[PDB]
This record gives structure tokens, sequence and C-alpha cells, in this order.
């Protein structure tokens, strides 16, 4: 089988054969696409199939499928999952597993750069401070000095379900919500229920706007543990405009360093539930998102205030205005500061060229368009005439459940 | 097989039981979306017809009746000796706006049941077809005050015959590619544009020259008409506050009237049926004006607000684009010609989406073609969950007619 993609700007047509490569569901079937959907304890049985799956792409991608190396580790792996019912990665496994599940994430508009990718083998972790010490190297690592680096820190695996690793922080940094007795919310209403928890685990809650949030750390099952990052290492940029000074007035900020702390990296059958990534963040998801969503800091109706647009009507596009004004100031912002930050367009671009790159030497990239489009300006930026497959490769990253509703207080 | 869709701004979470009724084929499978891409006898004819006349007696609330049934032997009578049928009235119209609710790539999908329908079955020439159009034109323009309404050709009947309009939508600008390696006009229309002079048309050679319709009647070769000019409304395209922006010599036409699609009902096939509404502003200020492929009017409008072009970071791309499309709504606005902006059609599918989830058990949507290809998600559909499904009567897709047709 082969399938083509257009590009409607371009005309160019690319031909995936990746797609072969799929095993994991997409959500969608004949009668019903769920492209739009947001969301759409293993047994030695499942294993080995895993296991053999993972380790001849690896030795594939060295260029020793077959060799005696090949057919000792695949041996090696079998006889340990009979004996022990799971196996350990070897490093350089490690290192290529977590490199690819950052390749195969179709939501991702940044993977041009997933062959750059520090990885800091956490699998000797044993307690929540243990974890704390990592993620504050991993911090301190990435952010170096504004001049972002790639990183994922990887805890130990997940055995019976009952001993996994969490960071219960979605986010190694963000800032706590607060919601009022008046029902509107001081901070970022995003991060109320996770405040909540934290305030109820006893951290002092110092009540403003930007409260940058403890980390939650959960280690082989335990209940977690509150740890504060040092401030020192949490880089923060203040947001002004290059031509409004009264946009430094409205007291926005954030911070540089954009890490996702609650996702599943699954390499070979293993599952990572405690895997925490960074990279940089491109603008649009500060300016318009975490800014100009009506359920986040909202901003937009003080910000057209300000400058005065007419607001009476829609069709006066003053929230549009409003918008491009925001997201011009947080990269003028980051870039005057030089903390790392990739506009939509260029962002956009690279992965284009990224993706035309993986068609050729790859046979395909699995791109989810409701997520690669950017969220503002979309038919300006090549992503959006570019047709684009969505299918699922291992290794992989995965949404799982928010360890609240799962966990079983000890006590 | 119960689906849930959510709201991830609101929390409103709402159920789907309509998908259940779905009928065509998607694209997509358990193993690869195809979300994205743009184009994924006797016997097979009385199964389509009753699963219509089943949904109609039962939208008339006559669901089993005596009329219902009777209808269903005349229809099954029909198709046996005569191997097509003829839909009454009363079947056509419900039939065309429920290929217009079912649309699942429609924004402005609330208007749905106010739609006129022009029965034109009876229309034998590409003459006759010329003139259903124009009063199609003149009646849904409604000098400036724009009226849905669809024209309704005859019937495929063995496929050799078929009634076609071969303009892609009954207003659009020609293209043209010229000696310097550029190309004048809308460059999306050259190639229909070419054949329209193989046929005989006078091109004045301009940027902003209406097209004359090519008209297909009984399969007969196409033939030539130019829409009369003064039906044609057009809006000459000012800014508010920049006084250069009339200086571009931008104008666009006011009345969008798709004509190149297949409309099926109760499995008839209405192979030339233009239809048309009124404008989302986004459709002419972004894809029409911006597109690199279309007008392609960015760095020129760039240019004159003095912006800084060196890199893209200063969003110089995102400020012009704004800009071209506050110039447009205004100047609708002015000239009182009907346009609806993104924020308030958004707005109202995500109403006509929630009655549609109450009164109908769902709503198929296609999220790719639903959030406006500018602020995304400023606008409400960004954060709501849709089902895509495929429900008859049905507007489809359908070959080129020059592609397919013997000359
Ligand atoms: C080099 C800088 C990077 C940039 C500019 C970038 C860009 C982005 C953006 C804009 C999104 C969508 C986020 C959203 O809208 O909430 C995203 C998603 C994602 N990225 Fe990246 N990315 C980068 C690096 C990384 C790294 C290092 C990894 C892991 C190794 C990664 C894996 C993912 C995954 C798994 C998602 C989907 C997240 C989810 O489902 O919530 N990306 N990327
Ligand atoms: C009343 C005002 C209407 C508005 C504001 C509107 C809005 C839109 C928009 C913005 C699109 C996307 C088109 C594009 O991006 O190229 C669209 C597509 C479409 N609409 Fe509407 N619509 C209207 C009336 C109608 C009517 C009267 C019909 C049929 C009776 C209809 C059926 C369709 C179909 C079948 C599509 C998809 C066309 C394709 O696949 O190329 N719409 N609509
Ligand atoms: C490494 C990197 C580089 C550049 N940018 C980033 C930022 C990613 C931040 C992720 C925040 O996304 C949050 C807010 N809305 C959906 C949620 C993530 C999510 C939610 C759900 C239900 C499913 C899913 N797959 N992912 C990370
Ligand atoms: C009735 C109405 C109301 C408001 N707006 C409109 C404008 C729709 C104009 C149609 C323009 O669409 C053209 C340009 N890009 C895709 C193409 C239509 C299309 C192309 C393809 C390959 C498949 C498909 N389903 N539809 C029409
Ligand atoms: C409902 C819809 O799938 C949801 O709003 C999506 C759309 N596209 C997105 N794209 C990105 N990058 N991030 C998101 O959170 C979303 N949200
Ligand atoms: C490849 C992708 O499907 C294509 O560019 C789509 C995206 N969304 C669209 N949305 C609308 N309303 N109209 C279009 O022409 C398109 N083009
Ligand atoms: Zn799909």
């Amino acid at each position: 089988r082969f399938l083509k993609v257009k590009n409607w700007e371009t005309d160019v047509v690319l031909t995936d054969t990746l797609h072969l490569k799929s095993t994991l569901e997409t959500g969608c079937t004949e009668h019903i696409c769920m492209g739009s959907i947001m969301l759409p304890v293993r047994t030695k049985d499942q294993l080995f199939p895993l296991a053999k799956e993972f380790l001849d792409q690896y030795y594939s991608s060295i260029k020793r499928f077959g060799s005696k190396a090949h057919m000792d580790r695949l041996e090696e792996v079998n006889k340990e999952i009979e004996s022990t019912s799971t196996y350990q990665l070897k490093d350089t496994e490690l290192i290529y597993g977590a490199k690819h599940a950052w390749r195969n994430a179709s939501r991702c508009v940044g993977r041009i750069q997933w062959s750059k990718l520090q990885v800091f083998d956490a699998r000797d972790c044993t307690t929540a401070h243990g974890m704390f010490n990592y993620i504050c190297n991993h911090v301190k690592y990435a952010t170096n000095k504004g001049n972002l680096r790639s990183a994922i820190t990887i805890f130990p695996q997940r055995t019976d379900g009952k001993h996994d690793f969490r960071v219960w922080n979605s986010q190694l940094i963000r800032y706590a919500g607060y919601k009022q007795p008046d029902g509107s919310t001081l901070g970022d209403p995003a991060n109320v229920q996770f405040t909540e928890i934290c305030i109820q685990q006893g951290w002092k809650a110092p009540r403003g706007r930007f409260d940058v949030l403890p980390l939650l750390l959960q280690a082989n099952g335990n209940d977690p543990e509150l740890f504060q990052i040092p401030p020192e290492l949490v880089l923060e940029v203040p947001i002004r405009h290059p031509k409004f000074d009264w946009f430094k007035d409205l007291g926005l900020k954030w911070y540089g360093l954009p890490a996702v702390s609650n996702m599943l990296l699954e390499i070979g059958g293993l599952e990572f539930s405690a895997c925490p990534f960074s990279g940089w963040y491109m603008g649009t998801e500060i300016g318009v998102r975490d800014y100009c969503d009506n359920s986040r800091y909202n901003i937009l109706e003080e910000v057209a205030k300000k400058m005065d647009l007419d607001m009476r009507k829609t069709s006066s596009l003053w929230k549009d205005q409003a918008l491009v004004e925001i997201n011009i100031a947080v990269l003028y912002s980051f870039q005057s500061d030089k903390v790392t930050i990739v506009d939509h367009h260029s962002a956009t671009e690279s992965f284009i060229k990224h993706m035309e790159n993986e068609y050729r030497c790859r046979g395909g990239c699995p791109a989810d368009w409701v997520w690669i489009v950017p969220p503002m300006s979309g038919s300006i930026t090549p992503v959006f005439h570019q047709e684009m497959l969505n299918y699922r490769l291992t290794p992989s990253f995965e949404y799982q459940p928010d360890p609240w509703n799962t966990h079983v207080w000890k006590g």
C-alpha cells in the first residue's frame, strides 16, 4: 500500500509507506473520524513481541540487523522476561527509544529537532528526594541561562502498576491558580485543582498571579512529596511590547522552559510513567493560548481596552488586533532577553522541511493537522495547506490519567 | 457507538447518537486518520430511495402511515418499470435542505432550513440553464440583502446526458498566464479560463474579469453565456483608517455560489445544483487575498503599512492579514452587502450544533474546515470536539467535467 499526500499551495505530492508499521489504533473507523477528539499492568504474553519489534528497529537503525549482537540481545531479553517478567533497556536503547518517541509524536511541530535530545537516565532513582534532585539538574541543564537545550529525564519504568514513579505536575514549571469566593480566578485557571492539592499537601501559597508551583513527586508508588524548585533555577521573562510602553504595566511574565511532565513514554513494551521532557516555546503557545484562551489568563479585553479598539462589534476584529500585538510582545520580550523562542512562521516552515525529509528517508511522518496548525493565522502558515496522515508509531508518548484520580493513598 | 464530544473551554459535553445513521465511509481506518485530506442499477436504487422516504415521512410525522406506504409502493413500481423515479416537490425541498443540514464542512448551517429551492427539473437546454441561473443570481443577491438558494437541474439518467455547470462557482474572476511568467488575475482559474477562451470567449485580459458561464445540458457539449453585468454585485475594497487601501484596486463579488457539486437525494443524483449563501469575511480576506497561490497580496499591503519585513518574528504577515480582513468586512458593511465575520459565524455554529445535538442527536462537523483560517483559538469552534461522518441527502465533490466529457 502507498498513500499519497498533497500540498495544495505547492502541488507537491508525497508517498507514505511508513503507516504500514502502525499497529496502535486511531479512534477513527470507516464510518466516523475522531480527528478532533482530544483523547481518542502488562503480562509476559504481550511483552516479548513488543520487545522484539523494538529491538529489530533498534538493530536496523544501527545497521546490525541479524548480527550476532542482535540475536544475543533478543535471546537475553527473552530469558529476562521469562525469569523476571520484565527487562531492562541498555543505555543506547533508552536513548534511541526516547528520541524515537519524539520523532513519532504526531502532534509536535518541533520535530526537526528530534535527533538533538539530551537523555538523562534516572533509572537508579528510588525516592522523591532523588527525583527532585534529578529534576533540578534537568531544569538547570535545559535552561542553560536562556540558551535552551532539549532534554528528557527518565525515571524507573512501571513494574506491577503499584509502584509507579509519577510527576504529579502536568509541566515542571507552571503558575498557581486560586479560585476566589466571588467566582473569579487569581493566576492560571488551568491549575486550580492541582494548586488545591498542593495546598492540601502543605504548600504555603503566596496567592499571587504568577506563583511558580512546587513539584509534587511520587516515587515507587509512595504518596507524593512537595519540593520547591530553587527560584534561581526558574528563568522568567517579563512581557513588554516594542512600541506600546503601557504593555509592561499589565504585569505579565512567563517562564522560559516548557517541560511536559505528565506523559507516558512507551519503549519496547516498557512503560516509563515519569519522563519529563522540555524544549523551547513557539510564541503562540504563550501569546495565543496561555494569554488569550477564555479559560486561561484571558487578557484580550484588557489589551484591546488599552489599545482603544472599537470593542462595540466583533467585526471590527478587535480581538484579532489585540491578539497580534500580544504575540508580537512575547516574541520581542523573549528575544530581547536572549531566551530561545520560535515564531509560528519559522516553526511551521521548518516542520514542512522536516516532514518532506522524513517522507524521503523514512517513508512518512505521522502528523496531526488539528494540532500542528498554529492557533492564530492558520492559512498563512505552510502547514495549513499540507495534507497529513495521522497514525501511531512506537516508541511513543501517551496521555495518562492524572495520578490524583488513580493513586491509592497509603497515609 | 454512543459517543461524547466535549468543549474544552466550557466543559459542555454532548452525546452523539446520530452517527448510527451514518452511511457513507470517511477515508479513515482504525490505523490511519485521513481527517486532513481534501478528497478522501435498480438493485441499489430502491434501498437508497426507501431510506430517504422513511426519513421524509418521519420528518412530517406520518411514519408507517398509509400515505408513507403508498408512496414507497409508488416509487418501487416506478424503479422496476422505469429504472429510476421522480421526487415530489415536497421531497426535493426537504432533500435539498437536508443535504445542507448534513454538510459537515459548512459553518453556516444554522441557516439550513431557510433555503429557497428552485426546481429546474423541467429545463432541457443550456439556454434554459442560463435563464434559471440569472434568476437565481438575482433572487439571491436581492440588492445586497443576500438570500440562500439552490437551483436544481434534471437528475442523472444513464450518465451520458448529465447537466453540468462547468464553472466551480457561478461568479469567479479569470486567470491568465503571462509572457512575464507571473499570473494575471486569479491563479486558481487559469485552466478554466483557457477552456473559455478555447470555446470562443473574448477575454478582456484584466485582473477582475467575471468569467462566462459554461453550461452543459442533456450531456451535450457546453455553451458560453455571459452573466448580465448588472446582476453581478461587486464591492470595491477600502480600509476605514488606511486612506491608501483603495489604491490597491481590489474588489470582490458579493455572491458565493458553488456550482460544481453533486446533490444526492434518495439515491438520485443531481449533477448540476448550484447553490449560494453569503460570505464569511475570512473566505475573501484570508484565502482569496492572502493565499500564496491566490491573489497573494500580503507583501504589498505589508509594504504600504511600512512594517518590519526583515524577520518573520515581527509578525508583519499577521498584522497585514488582520487589516485586510478588517477592510473586507468594512467594505461589505458600508455597501450593505450581507457578510458575516468569523467570530459571529462560529458562535452561531456552536449554537446550531447544540440545537442539533438536542433535537436530532448529533451534528456532523469537520473541524479542519469549520475552524477559520485566521485566529483559530479565539473562536469557540477551536475548543469544540466534533465528530465527522457522512449522512445522506448530501452534497459531494465530483470530477471536473472537462476531464470526463467526450467532446
Ligand atoms: C525543540 C522545541 C520544541 C518545540 C518548539 C515544540 C513544539 C510543540 C508544540 C507547539 C506543541 C503543541 C503544544 C500545545 O499546543 O499544547 C508540541 C507538542 C508535543 N511535543 Fe513538542 N516541541 C518541542 C520539543 C519537544 C520535545 C523535546 C519533546 C519530547 C522529547 C516533544 C514532544 C511533544 C509531544 C509528546 C507533544 C504532544 C503533547 C500533548 O499531547 O499534550 N516536543 N510541541
Ligand atoms: C448562509 C451563509 C453561508 C455561510 C456563511 C457558509 C459558510 C461556509 C464556509 C465558510 C465554508 C468553507 C468554504 C471554503 O472554505 O472554501 C462552507 C462550505 C460549504 N457549505 Fe456553506 N455557508 C453558507 C451557505 C451554504 C448553503 C446555502 C449551502 C448549500 C445549500 C452550503 C453548503 C456548503 C457545502 C457543501 C460546503 C463545503 C464545500 C466544499 O467542500 O468545497 N453552505 N460554508
Ligand atoms: C517540549 C515542549 C516544547 C514546546 N512546547 C511544549 C508545551 C506543551 C504544553 C502541553 C499543554 O497542553 C495541555 C493544555 N491543553 C491540552 C493539555 C495536554 C493534553 C491534554 C489532553 C486531554 C490530551 C493530550 N494528549 N494532551 C512542550
Ligand atoms: C454557499 C457558500 C457560502 C459561503 N461560502 C462559500 C464558498 C465556498 C467556495 C468553494 C471554494 O472551495 C474550493 C477552493 N478550495 C477547495 C475547493 C472546494 C473543494 C475542493 C476539493 C478538492 C474537495 C471539496 N470537497 N471541495 C459558499
Ligand atoms: C477540540 C480540539 O481538538 C482541541 O481544542 C485542540 C485543537 N488543536 C490544538 N492544537 C494544539 N497545538 N494544542 C491544543 O491544545 C489543541 N487543542
Ligand atoms: C490540507 C487541508 O485539508 C486543506 O488546506 C484545508 C484545511 N481547511 C480548510 N478549511 C476551509 N474552510 N476551506 C479549505 O479550503 C480548507 N483547506
Ligand atoms: Zn479520522
